[PDB]
């Protein structure tokens, strides 16, 4: 039950520096762009000890499985190779991604109804707002 109020399908409702952390990640021009556009799906399950977070959008489907503590590869949206871990702080799921010796984290929590990503690379944050779909 770690992850229950979690669980579910959200649909992105609003997005803030969005464009900025992109940027600090090293994301080009041509994706920042079209990635920015879109308003992706995340569909959150939990099966045992594993958990899936997907991203379904028009600029491209993400997913990832994990098991809290354990570190694992991904391939980010953006094409990066990274190496990430992803555990539960005070019922905040905290994903770090590690590669070219740069980090980034992203944060997601609930908050009354809604899911709240940030995003955050060095001094930029980003907040990304979901909504129950
Ligand atoms: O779970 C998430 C929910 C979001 O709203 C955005 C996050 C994200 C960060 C960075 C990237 C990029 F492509 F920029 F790396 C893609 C996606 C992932």
């Amino acid at each position: 039950h770690m992850c229950d109020a979690f669980v579910g399908t959200w649909k992105l409702v609003s997005s803030e520096n969005f464009d900025d952390y992109m940027k600090e990640v090293g994301v080009g021009f041509a994706t920042r762009k079209v990635a920015g556009m879109a308003k992706p799906n995340m569909i959150i399950s939990v099966n045992g000890d594993v958990i899936t977070i997907k991203s379904e959008s028009t600029f491209k489907n993400t997913e990832i499985s994990f098991i809290l503590g354990q570190e694992f590869d991904e391939v980010t949206a953006d094409d990066r190779k990274v190496k990430s871990t992803i555990t539960l702080d005070g019922g905040v799921l905290v994903h770090v991604q590690k590669w070219d010796g740069k980090s980034t984290t992203i944060k997601r929590k609930r908050e009354d109804d809604k899911l709240v990503v940030e995003c955050v690379m060095k001094g930029v944050t980003s907040t990304r707002v979901y909504e129950r779909a």
